[PDB]
DNA sequence: CGACCTCGAGATCA
DNA sequence: CTCGAGGTCG
């Protein structure tokens, strides 16, 4: 089942993060985050899923592979994950991209 | 006739 | 979370 699948991801999902590690991680208040659940699913435009949990983690912020009823923010970028994104809409949590995340953090600086 | 983006169900993890 | 199958733009 296994298989060099990420060959023909690029063209597949357009994955392929570019700025990666000089674009991401700001330098905002990490008490930021630190109050809500921030879920980030499938892939934005340039970010690795390390990157946005060290991200969201430094920033006192939970981050888990399953919307919660407290997430309130879900990052969503290229996901194609119907199931998940439903439980996230019924709840009332709105759907953020990868500036999205970054603007809370742009906001209080 | 060739490239590309959306639904979807099964493992993932709080 | 992370492959899974399809229909439309090209």
């Amino acid at each position: 089942k296994r298989t060099n699948y990420q060959a023909y991801r690029s063209y597949l999902n357009r994955e392929g993060p570019k700025a990666l590690g000089s674009k991401e991680i700001p330098k905002g208040a990490e008490n930021c985050l630190e109050g809500l659940i921030f879920v980030i699913t499938g892939v934005l435009e340039s970010i690795e899923r390390d990157e946005a949990k060290s991200l969201i983690e430094r920033y006192g912020g939970k981050v888990t592979g399953n919307v919660s009823k407290k997430t309130n923010y879900l990052v969503m970028g290229r996901d194609s994950g119907q199931s998940k994104s439903d439980k996230a809409a019924a709840l009332g949590t709105k759907i953020i991209d990868e500036d999205g995340l970054l603007n809370l953090i742009r906001n209080l600086e």
